[PDB]
């Protein structure tokens, strides 16, 4: 019967399913980490920056369907630390918990040590933010924490947990505790027989599957549904893996960064975009008048106030995308069974030709580096089983043009946020959600130095991944943007390292340092020691059981392709319509 | 005439004073970056995390009265990186400007790419955070952020520049722009008059100088109203320095853990405290009850809702702590002039025979090596002109307990919020402050970690301080605070280091981290070789002109002294009360 | 296809069951009334107080199962008036739906003529409380509303319609509107 809130608090986690923690402990959370301890039914694994705890449980979170990454903190800067994760994961629509420990209630208006208003600073960032304010609410506050992460557009919540409230001793009957039900709206037959009846008189319709998708877990009926229909699919950064990129239905992606010139001509030639679990995002559409020219739009989305937001549809309808598949299936066989599907063999040979010729060249013998001939190199050294984590920065834009994906999750990218540091903790996170999962970071510099300590993480815990740091000594997408200032300002990393002259001047030693960290490190200065350098990873890996980085020394100044419009994305560096430059395109080459 | 926002806004940043930045650059703030590359009067240090440009700000801020630390970033993640700092700045009553750059206006409700109600996030932690809707209004968004961060209780602002706001013209004439006038109140002589007599009744009294002190840069007269009534001078951790550790009156430190045996002793022996510049921490007094028993309360603040937030004074002034001191010299002038100053050459000897008896030993031989050793090295090898910066931790405790200063703003330290991450960052922005400043950085190992990356901002720009770090393998001072649950757990940083066997399972390589990212470094296992360490530190410094770190290997496991109360101060390590075990202290050394 | 968003908020809120409103007019928020007028669904009844037309507003919800007040008032002052009746509904677990005019958007921080931050006042006493920033929103945010208003622990929500948002023409299907599970 009677045990401390926090021990109710374990009892509520583990039914609540939770098996692994991220965080960094303190006076304030101690009661919390006793009752974690004493109860035993969950792994924690100790962060080297609160950020780092953070990002982790973002990681965590998107490596599987109904996984809730869960972020551990002391009172005050703990909290302050988490802002930026809550942030992240409210804008891609996933949830993470963060729980924070706080000064006792009679002490908050006190200038207590470490007392801050965390409720009010992550208000704006979170589905709840909540200060428990009696012992016994705190299994209550949990309970209705995992109903909003899990209900409607998902999203973060942060529990913050007075010392005195964690300590009190409540009555609590575990046996008693069940999860609450999770509102999911679901589109009606009418709903979806109009969206239907409007892709049949498409004449060049594309489907464009967004992160709803994978939120839903979908994946497999967003296949069937194009497989059914015959209709091009165009994922959405975040639908990136609902389709494999070898389908014949996969037309590539659209936008003005991470983006086909191939996906970019075949969202222009569109006379309908059928958008599934998506939202429109900015960097997809450019200017929506340019977007929705000539075309009409359906839009299928779990959050009505998403619906209108950015363009209006021809058809909105609110439902879980999981709901609307599984109608859109159901519907489109009753079509097919009557013969009512149109044949869409020219349109998607269409898009299929598009996909052939229109191309960018990766084949490149240059030293130093081109970054694009490291992303040809990583889809000949990985299976179609690879699991890509990264951020952003021309590292993570040239390697979503260039990489390919084959399953859903196995593109993980802070898409809207896009928080510098994300990436190496984010990793993490994915390999503790699964130990089996074959994961590969991408980092520039940059990103790769603001959270560097939690390579460490990865060493004390034994938690194998590849990282590729692509080595540029430049803020280089900044630099880029910088052109339209005429100006190359404050974004250079470079300095001549007084420890190694064999970095000719690039700056941190990122081999030395990740050593420090202890893990392994191997650096490349030429294309064709890139292959043995990834084979060379994973045999440290398997021997080790660490993180394993392989740094590419790129050129220093590479400007990728990107423009402000669909039909406006500028190419400055070599396009390709044929196979040699381009070979790891899915046309060319076989997956696994 | 006519330029942009942002030009207009480097005229009002020169014009009010600013001539460094730290920052990070991004597509949303690139105009602003521009209009500071054209103007040309500020110096930019490029951070490697936007965490460490706004802990950078927060250091220049606090090595010169009148400094304000400028932090730069893009939208999005950029802002909410500042939140600790933002924190960590207002929680000191000390001002930084954070400056973002945002979405267009027109796209704020959109979702555009890193587009985040920084406003709504930041509001809680600053003076002012402002989304800067009008061209025309951001030169005087900067004027009245000025005025806010230097008038009143002082404390920081956010700036929040729209990409179009940023490049719209304006009309500028530099040559019409003032800064506005700076508000902050003055004592009356009626109210310093009151306080005189008070003091003058007292038998027993103390100053306790806080932070205030400094801030109003009183630290001579503080000094000199001390002497005049010889009255014992108890500063706060945020005082320390406003009368040198050698001075006759300097009484020691008091509190739960940054204190002195001697000072809870005085403190508890005392009939009154004058507090000038201070607000009663709570680990100043543990229970205001055992603080305030027996003794009357003077509390001078600026801020009038601080002045009877924690304790009821007996006399609340609400003033200045400059313009307060000024009329308590002038009274206490007139006062001895009259013959009416008691003379106090009783109680000053009772609180000097506490300072020369009530000691901790420091001077031990142990392998491996004991915290206490490292800070008696640090007096000995360091001149009275050192600059200590540090954060939180049992690194950051004993070196309050254990090391001296002799000027104010030659102990910085975030005393309130405590962020780990925050001592390199803080000690380079110290650094760009004064390049002429001994600065010499206290770090525990994790604190070490947590932007350890900064490091190599050091090396890039050539800026050079001695970093101590004392390695226990362990979050040691939680460690120690999980005794009251009878654990240890999640607490422990050390593992085999698969690259160096030589740091004999502690984890970490530091050494092998720092030069990696660009700086010196060197190792210590035997107390022995702390002193030649430091010696060969500063010719490093000297030849090289980066940081140097010197790591000393602790025993894993040292309680440093603490306690709930001031007279429950437990002892845990040998105490001394002769100077051969602590002969460091001021009564013992002559420093300089 | 094409009508006003004040147009297609009438088909909403005719097919979220409401036949009633009690309201004062104002400039911001004829719009609204201009498209009540057309649509002839909702019988108005005019207070003598906007805080009067908010506790009929209350009285009506209270009265039957099911039953939601509506609560209409023009920009400024009227939504400052209405947040006694929003405290009252919310603290008995009670909806009411409050309707406010607003300046046009381009407007908003500009100290336009009665233009207030009625969200971030009425936020505490309020289950949603929302200034509507695009037309096509203007029906999905009425949707929302009465979900939150029905569902888990009820409770009032206010609208706020920019003049610009009112009157913008949107496409609307009435015969696709389905208000939305609880
Ligand atoms: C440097 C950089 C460049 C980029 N360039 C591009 C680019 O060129 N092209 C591009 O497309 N992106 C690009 N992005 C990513 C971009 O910013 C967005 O993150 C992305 O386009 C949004 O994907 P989405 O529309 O699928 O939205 P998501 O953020 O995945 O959300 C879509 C919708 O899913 C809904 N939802 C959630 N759960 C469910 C559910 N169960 N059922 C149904 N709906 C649900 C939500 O309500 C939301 O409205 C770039 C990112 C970076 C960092
Ligand atoms: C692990 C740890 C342990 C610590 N242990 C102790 C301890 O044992 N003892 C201890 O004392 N501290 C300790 N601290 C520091 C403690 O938390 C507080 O930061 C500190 O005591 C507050 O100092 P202060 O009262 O001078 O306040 P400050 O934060 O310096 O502010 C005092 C007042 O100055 C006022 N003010 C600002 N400008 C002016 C001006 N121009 N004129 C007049 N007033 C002005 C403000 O309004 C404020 O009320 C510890 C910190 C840490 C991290
Ligand atoms: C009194 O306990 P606390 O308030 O819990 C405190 C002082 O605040 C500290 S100190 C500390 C550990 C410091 O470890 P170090 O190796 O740096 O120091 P040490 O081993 O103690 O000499 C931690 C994790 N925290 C907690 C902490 C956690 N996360 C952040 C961002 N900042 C913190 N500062
Ligand atoms: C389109 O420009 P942006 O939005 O300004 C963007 C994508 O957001 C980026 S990417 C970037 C630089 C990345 O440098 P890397 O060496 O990692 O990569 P690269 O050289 O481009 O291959 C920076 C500083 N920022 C800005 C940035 C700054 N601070 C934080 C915390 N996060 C960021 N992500
Ligand atoms: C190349 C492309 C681009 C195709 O679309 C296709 O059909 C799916 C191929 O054959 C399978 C191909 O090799
Ligand atoms: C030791 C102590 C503690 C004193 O107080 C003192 O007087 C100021 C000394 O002599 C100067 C001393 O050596
Ligand atoms: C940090 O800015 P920099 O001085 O590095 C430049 C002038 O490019
Ligand atoms: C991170 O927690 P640990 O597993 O390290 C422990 C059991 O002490
Ligand atoms: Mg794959
Ligand atoms: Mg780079
Ligand atoms: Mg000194
Ligand atoms: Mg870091
Ligand atoms: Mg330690
Ligand atoms: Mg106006
Ligand atoms: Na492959
Ligand atoms: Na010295
Ligand atoms: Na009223
Ligand atoms: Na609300």
């Amino acid at each position: 019967a009677k045990m401390r809130a926090v021990d109710a608090a374990m009892y509520v986690l583990e039914k609540e399913g939770i098996t692994t923690a991220f965080g960094v402990p303190g006076a304030a959370i101690n009661p919390f980490y006793s009752a974690m301890r004493k109860h035993g039914g969950i792994r924690h694994i100790l962060a080297r920056h609160v950020e780092g705890a953070s990002h982790m449980a973002e990681g965590y979170t998107r490596a599987t369907a109904g996984n809730i990454g869960v972020c551990l903190g002391t009172s005050g800067p703990a909290g302050t630390d988490m802002i930026t994760a809550l942030y992240s994961a409210s804008a891609d629509s996933i949830p993470i918990l963060c729980i924070t420990g706080q000064a006792p209630r009679a002490r908050l208006h006190k200038e207590d040590f470490q007392a801050v208003d965390i409720e009010a600073i992550a208000k704006p960032v979170s589905k709840m933010a909540v200060t428990v304010r009696e012992a016994a609410l705190v299994p209550r506050v949990l309970q209705q924490a995992f109903h909003l992460m899990r209900s409607g557009r998902p999203g973060p919540v942060l529990v913050d947990l007075p010392f005195d409230v964690q300590v009190a001793e409540i009555e609590f009957d575990p046996d008693m505790y069940e999860p609450l039900p999770v509102y999911k709206p679901a589109a009606s037959r009418m709903q979806i027989e109009k969206a239907v009846e409007m892709l049949i008189q498409a004449e060049r319709p594309v489907i464009v599957a967004g992160g709803g998708v994978i939120n839903a877990d979908a994946a497999a009926l967003l296949q069937q549904f194009a497989e059914l229909t015959s209709v091009p699919v165009i994922p959405t950064l975040m639908g990136w893996g609902c389709i494999p990129d070898d389908h014949e239905l996969m037309a590539g992606m659209v936008g003005l960064q991470t983006a086909h010139r191939y996906g970019n001509a075949t969202l222009l030639a569109s006379d309908m975009v059928f958008g599934i679990g998506n939202r429109f995002a900015n960097r997809h559409t450019g200017s929506v008048e340019k977007y929705t020219e000539g075309r009409k739009i359906v839009h299928i989305d779990i959050e009505p106030t998403q619906i209108g937001r950015v363009l209006c549809p021809d058809l909105g309808i609110v439902s879980d995308a999981k709901a609307a598949l599984t109608l859109l299936v159901e519907v489109a066989q009753e079509m097919q069974k009557a013969g009512r599907l149109p044949c869409r063999k020219e349109w998607v040979a269409d898009c299929q030709q598009r996909k052939r010729t229109l191309l960018r060249k990766t084949h490149f013998d240059n030293v130093p580096v081109k970054p694009q001939r490291v992303y040809e190199e990583m889809n000949k050294a990985f299976g179609r089983d690879v699991c890509y984590v990264t951020t952003a920065g021309l590292s993570q834009i040239a390697a979503a043009q260039m990489l390919h994906v084959f399953k859903d999750r196995h593109w993980i990218n802070c898409g809207q946020a896009g928080p510098l540091g994300w990436t190496i903790p984010a990793a993490l996170g994915v390999c503790a959600a699964d130990p089996k999962r074959n994961v590969v970071a991408i980092s520039g510099d940059f990103d790769f130095q603001f959270l560097i300590e939690e390579l460490a993480v990865g060493a004390q815990f034994n938690i194998p991944y590849i990282h590729v740091l692509v080595n540029n000594a430049y803020l280089g997408l900044i630099r880029q943007s910088q052109r339209a200032f005429d100006m190359d300002y404050c974004v250079q990393l470079a300095f001549e390292n007084i420890n190694s002259s064999e970095v000719n001047g690039y700056g941190v030693d990122h081999v030395k340092v990740a050593e420090g960290l202890g893990c392994k490190a191997i650096r490349v200065f030429k294309p064709e020691d890139i292959a043995p350098a990834f084979e060379q990873a994973k045999a440290l890996m398997a021997q080790y059981r660490v993180p394993v980085v392989v740094e590419v020394i790129l050129e220093r100044v590479t400007n990728i392709s990107m423009g402000s419009e669909l039909d406006n994305v500028m190419e400055f560096e070599d396009i390709a319509d044929n196979a040699a430059d381009a070979p790891t395109e899915t046309c060319f080459m076989h997956y696994e």
